DNA sequence: CTGTTGCTGC
DNA sequence: TAGCAGCAACAG
């Protein structure tokens, strides 16, 4: 009974949607008949209707499954159509030869909600000799519908519990694919794609090429300012919506509440540069209600596809739908839009384009530039107008033409963030994943990477593996593990300093290396002409020319091997590092073979090739308790006596056995560590074990193939990309002449380059997608180590030639002698120039020489399963340089560098590169935002290393002034933002009991001053100060939040008292409460790893007296 | 000395 | 629902 009124509710749901979806200009297409012979090639006869694929959704249809999808269509406004299609999953067998039994026993345990059953073939990778055309029998059981499917996994999963815990039920080994979602399946079992073209026919929806430019949709983009209450945040049950700015397809509009609005707001033009035109259109609204109409009366006349936001899946749609709700309006019923199981807002036939999930996921920008000014300002190249949040609700009387010219520039800078970056980014993604934009757009990047694995498994006729499970324990020498991993990639800080292309630095170069590349050089030019360059030697007319220009000065470099001269700045960086690890060596989860599975292999013989062992290193950390502890802790947890967790149970009371194997393991992890510290003293051991594993090169290629193939159509871009570059400025410059159309294919086929991009990179990570499918936690420690492997033996050589001052997994820092052989042009006899760089190409030759993997083997005659034998190698460093200067900092530790933290600078003095610094984190203490922000670029002035830390002290002595002034030459605003430190909570106040932190604190106090509204909600940005006057108290309980300096006097005098516990305090300013020595301390700090200890490294007498050494670097000078 | 955590690395 | 290595503040 249930099951019915489930699909009757769902059912209702559908008719709701194609109601919205018609009023939308979805109505649903119907094909005419067409009992013609089917061929793609004849298209044009082909009936029906074409259409590019802009929105799909899993429907029930009058219920059978069904997936609705919307074409933006070619020509149309838009239209939508319905494929129908059987939800199915698998069973396994564990004997073959029994299959009709099992067969027979799931028809007759199934009649409930079986459709249908097939007996099926699929190759599974698991299968001993698979390699040989053994494919896995299987029975395919087919539903009506999704809710049918469910039920018969209800009634399954009993009988596979009872079979792995204690007839034909113990012939069923497991269900197969019973997890795939539903309109996922659809488009991967018939090849729909969003972002793609296809003509809808009654056979299915056949792909057009004829057609690789998108269509134009429909595009708004909005974002609204409310009312807010002083120093709180605004709260929909009560805040009004004062305004709603949106774009249209480039025309701007703004609704405003006059309730809250006091003038009438005029048509005006913000353009912000002369490429973001943005004329607004007003719409002066009596009331809140009349707004919230006029906002979904203009949508279902415009009838926008995609609606953008920036943060409107927490923020906009919430508040819109509260207000909505408070004036008895039904959002859904008005323009289609509903929160979804997630709380995100979506709608059928047009898409959330939320251009903040963007900015998180793919814009590549550190948290701290994640917000809408500072995306605009680093993605757009503009300033929009910036408003204090508590001037908004005063300057909707006050001056609101100043309030609507900020709403309309967040809508502009939203607009234009989402149509030159979100819009092709997203689409594009679609047209090679089988999921929506809205999907697209939100999912983790290693769940983007299991629907481009599962596609190219299904199109290989593969059985696709069930989710990993994490075992709930695991034992090492009879230790519980807390967790295990592997080593990583390999980081080291060598050197810090300010390193410059116009000062002096002293080489001490091996003459042994010298004579290593000297024999290497004539095989190191030759692997440049033919792999490098994929040229013929025999075409190069000057190859002995330059071959002697670099002899020449490796020559002169062996004999006067110790020099003091110009620098060269340099990157070496390994491309793509570890897919090209992973296509070198054949590394997938497919081939990670055991003794077992090898030894069972028929390939496995005397002589055998393809079994190529790797190494990799593999880290534990253990509890220190043995398996005779352990086995002791759970005797006496048999003993107690446990809680039901289950409020549905009458039984209030479990034994140990009878609770979860993961509450077993909960209640055995935590008297462990009670025990481990009792006996042990300590908690977490950690160790490293180097371990072998065989990478089979004999096993079927899918997961291999489909990265050798993405790379090389991520590479066909790149060049299309640099075709159509020439072919944008080849032609004339009338810009508008028919041509506009080639650059957005360029920024097209961009995006087709960096959509490639993420996916290799992320296939390189989803391997370690806990919870994933496909997953290899060896395989991921192979690709490591040999990187690792890889970057210490370029760096091996690099010590030995130049100086490397830092290494970064996949990249080496270095400065060599500007006397180096560096570029050269080997000349082809028609003409052509092929580039060289001799300390790239003598990297990559040696990499070719020791990491080549001479064992792959590919798959020549798939009828006879031949194999053949060649050598692959991917891997290549770029090179990316030289510089003009490098400065790295040092630690206040003695013999000990920094990693991850460096500034470069171009030729031409701009920055180049600032890593790691607290300039560019979120959050961190403004005043060394505001230093390091001074501070870098001095280090270009000067003639003299001595003239250069000279500039920059005087700089250090500026900052160091204001603190020792106590902030005095300052004006009292600008003082609070200075010394004010924001620090992000990543949960809410309440989950983070029994720990501390100025976080903490800071929350705490904004609750008990401001409110608990305050801190309900995750991400809260804690902005405080540290106090004290002439006394002193612990850390974080001294974080003050700066908001309490906004309050009214006698809020203010009451918190300050208590927080600093002086009952009799009458003085409330700011620079009396501040704990200047703390300041002055931290950034002490910064001019020390910056600008003193580097100094005195590089032998330069402490440039900056007010900041004195640590002792340890006092004494090391002495002599 | 370790261990926790935020935001970066690359 | 991608991974490991690292800086550094603050506690113990
Ligand atoms: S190494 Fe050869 S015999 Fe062993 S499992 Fe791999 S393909 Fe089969």
């Amino acid at each position: 009974s249930n099951n019915y009124a489930l699909s009757a509710q769902q059912l209702l749901n559908a008719s709701k949607i194609d109601d919205i979806d018609s009023m939308m200009g979805f109505e649903r297409y119907v094909p005419p008949q067409y009992n013609g012979r089917f061929d793609a090639k004849d298209i044009d006869q082909i009936p029906g209707r074409v259409g590019w694929l802009t929105n799909m959704h899993a429907t029930l249809v009058s219920g059978i499954s069904g997936v609705d999808f919307y074409f933006l269509d070619e020509e149309g406004g838009s239209f939508k159509s319905t494929v129908v299609y059987d939800p199915y999953f698998f069973i396994a067998c564990n004997d073959e030869s029994r299959v009709n039994d099992v067969e027979e026993l799931v028809k007759k345990y199934l009649e409930s909600c079986l459709k249908s059953l097939q007996i099926i073939r699929k190759e599974d990778l698991t299968m001993d000799n698979h390699l040989l055309g053994l494919q896995k029998t299987l029975i395919k059981l087919s539903f009506v519908n999704s809710n049918q499917l469910f039920e018969a996994r209800k009634l399954l999963r009993p009988i596979l519990q009872d079979n792995a815990n204690n007839d034909a039920k113990h012939l069923i080994e497991d269900i197969r694919e019973y997890d795939v979602p539903y309109h996922v399946r659809v488009s991967i079992d018939k090849d729909i794609r969003v972002g793609k073209w296809y003509k809808v026919t009654q056979q299915g929806f056949i792909e057009d090429t004829r057609k690789i430019a998108f269509a134009d949709p429909v595009v708004m983009a909005f974002d609204i300012e409310t009312t807010k209450p002083p120093l709180k945040f605004p709260d929909s049950a009560v805040d009004q919506i004062m305004m709603i700015s949106y774009m249209i397809d480039g025309e701007g509009f703004l609704i405003t509440n006059r309730e809250i609005i006091s003038e009438d707001i005029e048509d005006f033009e913000y353009t912000p540069k002369p490429e973001y035109p943005g004329f607004f259109t007003i719409f002066n609204e009596n009331d809140e209600v009349a707004l919230l109409q006029r906002f979904f009366e203009h949508i279902r006349d415009v009838r926008p596809t995609v609606i953008s936001t920036f943060n409107g899946d927490f923020f906009d749609w919430p508040f819109i739908h509260n207000r909505s709700k408070i004036h008895g309006l039904d959002m859904f019923d008005e323009i289609g839009f509903a929160p979804d199981a997630e709380g995100e807002y979506k709608s059928s036939y047009c898409s959330h384009m939320d251009c903040f999930r963007w900015v998180k996921r793919d814009s590549y920008l550190p948290q701290g530039s994640q917000g809408l000014k500072a995306v605009t300002q680093s993605k757009l190249g503009y300033n929009p107008i910036e408003l204090d949040p508590e001037l908004m609700t005063p300057y909707a009387f006050e001056k609101p033409q100043h309030l609507s010219e900020y709403s309309v520039s967040d809508a502009v800078a939203t607009y234009y963030l989402y149509m030159k970056y979100v819009h092709p980014f997203i689409f594009s993604l679609c047209t090679i994943i089988p999921l929506n934009p809205d999907e697209t757009l939100r999912k983790g990047t290693g769940t983007l990477c299991e629907m481009l694995l599962m596609v190219q498994a299904y199109q290989h006729n593969i059985l696709l593996p069930n989710k990993h499970t994490d075992p709930i324990e695991r034992f090492y020498d009879g230790h519980l593990l807390e967790s295990e991993t592997y080593v990583g990639g390999h980081v080291e800080s060598l050197e810090a300093g300010v390193f410059r292309s116009d000062l002096k630095n002293e080489f001490k170069i091996d003459p042994s290396a010298i004579d290593e590349l000297l024999q290497e050089l004539p095989e190191a030019l030759k692997f440049s002409v033919e792999v490098e360059n994929k040229s013929s030697v025999d075409k190069v007319t000057n190859f002995e020319e330059i071959k002697n220009q670099i002899t020449q000065k490796l020559l002169e470099l062996k004999e006067n091997n110790i020099r003091n001269e110009l620098p060269l700045i340099y990157h070496v960086d390994v491309a793509s590092m570890y897919p090209n690890i992973m296509t070198t060596n054949r590394l997938q989860p497919d081939s990670i073979k055991a003794e077992r599975d090898c030894a069972s292999c028929d390939f496995n013989r005397p002589g055998k090739t393809c079994a190529r062992k790797l190494k990799w290193a593999w880290r534990g950390e253990f509890f220190p308790s043995k398996m005779d502890e352990y086995n002791m802790i759970k005797r006496a947890l048999q003993n107690e006596t446990f809680p039901n967790k289950n409020k549905f149970s009458k039984k209030k009371v479990l034994t140990f056995d009878e609770l979860s194997y993961a509450d077993q393991v909960i209640h055995i992890k935590k008297r462990l560590t009670e025990y481990s510290r009792k006996v042990y003293h300590r908690v977490k051991v950690s160790e490293i074990v180097e371990r072998e594993a065989i990478v089979c090169q004999r096993e079927n290629p899918f997961y291999v193939d489909t990265v050798k193939s993405f790379r090389d159509r991520r590479y066909e871009f790149k060049g299309l990309a640099k075709t159509w570059k020439g072919n944008l400025s080849k032609i004339d410059p009338s810009d508008k002449h028919a041509r506009d159309e080639a650059k957005k294919m360029i920024v097209l086929y961009d995006s087709l380059q960096l959509a490639h991009k993420v996916i290799l990179n992320s296939f390189y990570g989803y391997v370690m997608r806990k919870g994933s499918r496909w997953y290899s936690m060896e395989m991921a420690g192979i690709t490591c180590l040999t990187g690792a492997t890889i970057i210490q033996m370029a760096r091996a050589l690099v010590e030995r030639v130049g100086r490397p001052l830092e290494l970064d997994t996949d990249g080496i820092w270095c400065i060599l002698p500007k006397s180096f052989p560096e570029t050269y042009f080997f000349t082809l006899e028609n003409g052509k120039k092929l580039y060289l760089s001799y300390p790239c190409s003598m990297l990559n030759y040696r990499v070719h020489q020791k990491f080549t993997n001479h064992q792959y083997q590919e798959l020549k005659d798939p009828l006879n399963y031949i194999y053949e034998t060649h050598s692959e190698n991917t891997i290549f460093f770029e090179v990316d340089g030289p510089y003009k200067a490098m400065i790295l900092p040092s630690s206040k530790e003695e013999g000990k560098g920094i990693k991850k933290r460096y500034a470069v600078f171009n030729e031409d003095g701009s920055l180049a590169e600032l890593k790691g610094f607290e300039l560019k984190r979120r959050g961190e203490l403004q005043l060394i935002k505001n230093f390091q922000s001074d501070i870098f670029k001095v280090f270009l002035e000067g003639d003299t290393l001595e003239g250069c830390y000279s500039a920059v002290a005087s700089v250090c002595n500026r900052w160091l002034d204001v603190l020792d002034s106590h902030g005095l030459m300052l004006e009292d605003e600008d003082l609070v933002s200075l010394i004010c430190e924001n620090r992000s909570m990543s949960k809410t106040l309440k989950e983070y009991e029994g720990q501390k932190s100025t976080s903490i604190t800071t929350a705490r106090r904004l609750g008990d001053f401001l409110g608990e509204d305050m801190v309900k909600d995750k991400g809260l940005q804690c902005k405080y100060i540290i106090s004290s006057k002439p006394f002193n108290a612990p850390v974080t309980e001294r974080a003050i939040p700066v908001a309490i300096f906004s309050a009214d006097i006698p809020i203010k005098r009451s918190f300050l008292r208590r927080w600093t516990l002086d009952p009799s305090l009458e003085d409330l300013d700011i620079r009396t409460i501040i704990d200047w020595g703390y300041y002055r301390e931290r950034l002490g700090s910064a001019i020390q790893k910056i600008i003193t200890i580097p100094a005195a490294l590089q032998g330069v007498s402490n440039p900056v007296p007010r900041v004195e050494h640590p002792d340890w670097l006092k004494r090391k000078i002495a002599t």
